[PDB]
């Protein structure tokens, strides 16, 4: 189980009155930073924002040795399995604190009865076009690859999102009817991963034949899809708020719309709620709290994240309503409200790692439509 155990052994593991945050790389950690400062002016406690490579596979191995940072964000569907394994601090905020942020936010921070984690926004993947090679985004799916080969004569391809993480294909998987683990009455039916039914099938199928018949290639990641897009080499693609700012720098004529349609009928995101938890480990606590609660989660605090890199629909109600005349927040509503909130239990991280082999090998020549997702039943 354990890695990188040796070299910590004598370092005074978790510092004492100092606050180390990690936050993913896609994220606004400069602005983050910024509270920080801010933080550091007001008290003398001295913040360092870092944002590692493989961050939410890095916490759990370092955390489980007493490591880490005080104050781990991600998205909320992997804290329940955190909490399980006794990485996190439970969390103390009073009435009147729960109730600066839309209670649907703390649902997703609650694990067996206790907030574990403070939420911070809602995101959701988007369809993001080019007005200037496409000024009316296609509405359905099917029709992308009429359009595709159309594009194809001008030396521009219609479509190019990461297909290595099945975060950014799940809506098309979930539309028909795909799903992750039943939610019958109140609690996850582990005992069906819904990965396997006809609309999970549907949905693959028809990712696996647009590589099939050439209109996207199936080694596309991140960097490529964004790179394409920002250039003005693809007139679409598929990613969350986070995203816009490097858009938002290379003037490429932008806009955020829903995702398009399959079988009539929209595809469904996973809605995740971006928080931020205390490790269990962590002997500054309260200064984490102080932070947490008093800096970060204010109209100041949101703000400076926020011009960074935007987080989409913020759970505090107050930097909410300044957000909202934003349509590029409002199409990301839009597509959250279609998908579904992830569920936060401990099975997730292995949902997600079976989901992505699941769907490269699926994608690629080396497994089918089924010896993927078979295999990952
Ligand atoms: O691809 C599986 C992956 O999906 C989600 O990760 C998102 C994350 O929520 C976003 O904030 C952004 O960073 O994109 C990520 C995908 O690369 C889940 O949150 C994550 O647990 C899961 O592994």
């Amino acid at each position: 189980l354990p890695p990188g155990w040796e070299k910590r052994m004598g370092s005074g593991k978790i510092e004492e009155g100092k606050l180390v945050i990690w936050i993913n790389g896609d994220k606004g950690y400069n602005g983050l930073a910024e509270v920080g400062k801010k933080f550091e002016k007001d008290t003398g406690i001295k913040v360092t924002v870092e944002h590692p490579d493989k961050l939410e596979e890095k916490f759990p191995q370092v955390a489980a040795t007493g490591d880490g940072p005080d104050i781990i964000f991600w998205a909320h569907d992997r804290f329940g399995g955190y909490a399980q394994s006794g990485l996190l601090a439970e969390i103390t905020p009073d009435k009147a604190f729960q109730d600066k942020l839309y209670p649907f936010t703390w649902d997703a921070v609650r694990y067996n009865g206790k907030l574990i984690a403070y939420p911070i926004a809602v995101e959701a993947l988007s369809l993001i076009y080019n007005k200037d090679l496409l000024p009316n985004p296609p509405k359905t799916w099917e029709e992308i690859p009429a359009l595709d080969k159309e594009l194809k004569a001008k030396g521009k391809s219609a479509l190019m999102f990461n297909l290595q993480e099945p975060y950014f294909t799940w809506p098309l998987i979930a539309a028909d009817g795909g799903y992750a683990f039943k939610y019958e009455n109140g609690k996850y039916d582990i005992k069906d991963v819904g990965v396997d039914n006809a609309g999970a099938k549907a949905g693959l199928t028809f990712l696996v034949d647009l590589i099939k018949n050439k209109h996207m290639n199936a080694d596309t990641d991140y960097s490529i899809a964004e790179a394409a897009f920002n250039k003005g080499e693809t007139a679409m693609t598929i990613n969350g708020p986070w995203a816009w700012s490097n858009i938002d720098t290379s003037k490429v004529n932008y806009g955020v719309t829903v995702l398009p349609t399959f079988k009539g009928q929209p595809s469904k995101p996973f809605v995740g709620v971006l928080s931020a938890g205390i490790n269990a480990a962590s002997p500054n606590k309260e200064l984490a709290k102080e932070f947490l609660e008093n800096y970060l989660l204010t109209d100041e605090g949101l703000e400076a994240v926020n011009k960074d890199k935007p987080l989409g629909a913020v759970a505090l109600k107050s930097y909410e309503e300044e957000l909202a005349k934003d349509p590029r927040i409002a199409a990301t509503m839009e597509n959250a409200q279609k998908g579904e909130i992830m569920p936060n239990i401990p099975q997730m991280s292995a949902f997600w790692y079976a989901v992505r082999t699941a769907v490269i090998n699926a994608a690629s020549g080396r497994q089918t439509v089924d010896e993927a997702l078979k295999d990952a039943q």
